């Protein structure tokens, strides 16, 4: 299983403002080949945003990565920091 | 809940045999104050590994960023690229299912 692990610059509502408006967004995740499971990620102070995906493999979660880096242009983000890493099953087990 | 983000060089074992390896640390970690649960993650193919943690607060987060980044020095690990986030609580759950 491959872990996706992204954030940018945002300036973009936060909190339940964020919930709101990026609803639609989240919902159409739900509807991504090989998605597990997403953790919004935000920082109102650092004027962050991000998330934290897990895909069945590195082919959904790279094919992922692309798009949404096109997608995230239109709230004006320019510039995307992720990482894309190997989870390792047997630990992550023990840690819940 | 706080979210910790967190990853570094790493040549240290990987797969199976860091899943041995570490064994102990990982069950050391659902010890810490605060803590809900980590994914480990690990790169072999780039020489890296880390990890995301969740948190109940931002207190117990940083105490144990600051306990772990000092003793992957251990490991060799000089220095830790780590973030701080709140999670979005509505969202998360849409996607989380």
């Amino acid at each position: 299983a491959t872990l996706l692990q992204l954030h940018f610059a945002f300036n973009g509502p936060f909190g339940d403002a964020m919930a709101e408006q990026l609803k639609p967004l989240a919902e159409s995740i739900n509807q991504e080949p090989g998605f597990l499971w997403k953790v919004w990620t935000e920082s109102e102070k650092n004027h962050e945003a991000g998330g934290i995906y897990l895909f069945t493999d590195e082919k959904s979660a790279l094919a992922y990565l692309e798009k949404h880096t096109a997608r995230l242009k239109n709230l004006g983000v320019e510039e995307v920091v992720a990482k894309v890493f190997d989870v390792n099953e047997p630990l992550s087990q023990i840690n819940q």
